[PDB]
């Protein structure tokens, strides 16, 4: 309806436009003194739609995350599998996962303008004597054979295959900028095949779940909007991680958690959001006015891009400025329509009532590109009512352990 998903295969061959050889964001990263993935290799990305790629490849690029193998005391909802996504027939198969998944989204109007907003929501650039422009962590580098730069591109998400634990998903913002106001892009971890279970029990009351559906899978478009939208608050430069958390039911959640959640617990931390906001919107003014207002060319893109992001921001060349109410008021939109309970509804499928869980059911493995299991207008729910399409019981759910 508006972004176009790209039809992209795995073997199709390097083209230096939507198919790149991808060096990785944090190529460079110095933990302790060790550069951490130095001689990691490069790798064949997939813009599936602008500024959107997709790299069928384990995450593996913290130190947390570099052995594949089950440590020590592994969750009971975690699974290890070191081979998981290593064949080049896999990688096919998890890109195509992941285009389903995106032409799903793509499949209302809501979640078209997600991921239109995704697009276009340039982290802010900075300024270079004159010259506004992006920032080295603000680009990937595109590669030939041999490790040499051929050019910068501009990437906001990058989705990635699971760490060492195949259940585990989240969005990894590249830098501080997460919560600074300027924004960066997100690593995105993330695998379209292996996921948790919830019992119906954690679904909330007004919930038109059919009596003989006991436990369900959510459905992995849902779950892959909570991680974009986590994204999202990193490209806006408000990621709430240590702006505050709550303690629920007890243990804590930050807000950036509560709030990506969506449902009623928004309700609980309000009160404390709404003392924070002013900071957060004035992190957002005092970084992006200060830049726009260094073009001088009112055909400038960036001039675009920051006012299409940004529609608050308003004035001639030379003289932008936010409209203050108006600011609160599309932040504080994009938080209460871009949210996981909110996509839930708007692809009618089931998920639970609140973030936090006291336990998961199981793990089960699922193919959605085999026969009858997955459409892109109706998930698993395509002649269902009540949802059954996501109970466990379904032949295309596999219980792991
Ligand atoms: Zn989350």
């Amino acid at each position: 309806g508006m972004v176009t998903i790209n039809d992209l295969h795995y073997s199709d061959p390097i083209d230096e436009d939507n198919i790149i050889n991808m060096r990785i964001p944090l190529y460079d990263l110095e933990v302790d003194d060790q550069f951490i993935n130095h001689n990691v290799p490069d790798l064949k990305a997939f813009q599936v739609f602008p500024n959107v790629w997709v790299v069928p490849e384990r995450y593996t690029f913290y130190s947390t995350m570099k052995n594949l193998d089950a440590p020590a005391n592994p969750s009971r909802s975690s699974y290890y599998d070191p081979t998981y996504l290593q064949s080049d027939a896999e990688k096919e198969v998890f890109l195509q996962q992941m285009i389903l998944l995106f032409k799903r989204i793509n499949s209302t109007q809501e979640g078209q303008q997600f991921l239109n907003l995704l697009s276009r929501s340039i982290p802010v650039p900075y300024e270079s004597n004159g010259d506004v422009a992006m920032g080295t962590t603000q680009v990937i580098k595109q590669m030939d054979d041999k490790g040499n730069v051929l050019k910068h591109r501009r990437a906001h998400i990058i989705i990635y295959g699971p760490g060492p634990d195949l259940m585990a998903k989240g969005s990894k913002a590249l830098t501080k900028s997460r919560e600074t106001g300027r924004g960066c892009m997100a690593e995105i971890y993330f695998s379209p095949m292996y996921h948790k279970t919830y019992s119906t029990k954690l679904t909330n009351k007004n919930s038109l779940v059919d009596k003989s559906v006991q436990e369900f899978v959510p459905d992995p478009a849902v779950t892959l909007i909570h991680e974009l939208c986590h994204g999202l608050h990193a490209l806006y430069g408000i990621d709430l991680g240590n702006v505050g958390s709550w303690e629920f039911n007890k243990e804590a959640v930050n807000f950036e958690e509560v709030m990506t959640f969506g449902g009623e617990d928004v309700k609980v931390i309000k009160s404390e959001i709404d003392k924070k906001i002013p900071g957060i919107l004035n992190l957002i003014k005092t970084t992006v006015e200060p830049i726009i207002n260094k073009i001088t060319d009112p055909h400038d893109e960036m001039l675009q891009c920051l006012q299409s992001k940004y529609p608050s921001l308003k004035g001639t060349l030379g003289q932008f400025f936010f409209d203050d109410t108006q600011l609160e008021k599309d932040i504080r939109d994009l938080w209460m329509v871009m949210n996981e309970t909110m996509f839930a509804e708007n692809l009618k499928a089931l998920t639970r009532a609140r973030y936090l869980v006291p336990k998961v059911e199981n793990i089960v493995q699922v193919d959605i590109l085999s026969p009858n299991v997955y459409t892109i207008d109706k998930g698993f729910n395509h002649l269902s009512k009540g949802f059954k399409g996501q109970s466990v019981s379904q032949s295309y759910f596999r219980k792991i352990s």
